[PDB]
């Protein structure tokens, strides 16, 4: 269950919103964790776990460049 | 790439206070990723990435058991 990048988010988003984007695919639900900066402000970036390696090779394929509310992110990894 | 976990801080942190903690070694900027459960709810855990695995050594160990807040915190890496 290798963790993967997700980059370039909305700072409006929830966590309930990180896991929707990847309906369908084999990710984590406490597997969540939301990078902020000095300041106390979200990064826009956070990490995201799978069941297996092949989940996240798949995810980051599959929904690369894919929009959470108007951002259109960006994944890497792992 | 070189990334631990951070367990036991306050549920309220902030990240110019988990920086505090590990003032005086290379910890990568914007790397501290605050963890949530599949409920979207703070854990009281983190993750934090620092540029070799002899920084992160280097961290786990001194600063282990120490506190942020009132609790003494808990390091588990690389």
């Amino acid at each position: 269950p290798t963790v993967i990048k997700v980059q370039n988010m909305p700072f409006t988003v929830s966590i309930d919103e990180i896991l929707d984007f990847f309906y369908g695919y084999q990710v984590i639900p406490g597997s969540v964790c939301l990078k902020y900066n000095e300041k106390g402000m979200p990064t826009g970036e956070a990490m995201v776990a799978f069941e297996s390696r092949d989940e996240a090779t798949a995810a980051v394929i599959d929904l690369n460049d894919r929009p959470i509310g108007s951002r259109k992110v960006k994944l890497s990894g792992p």
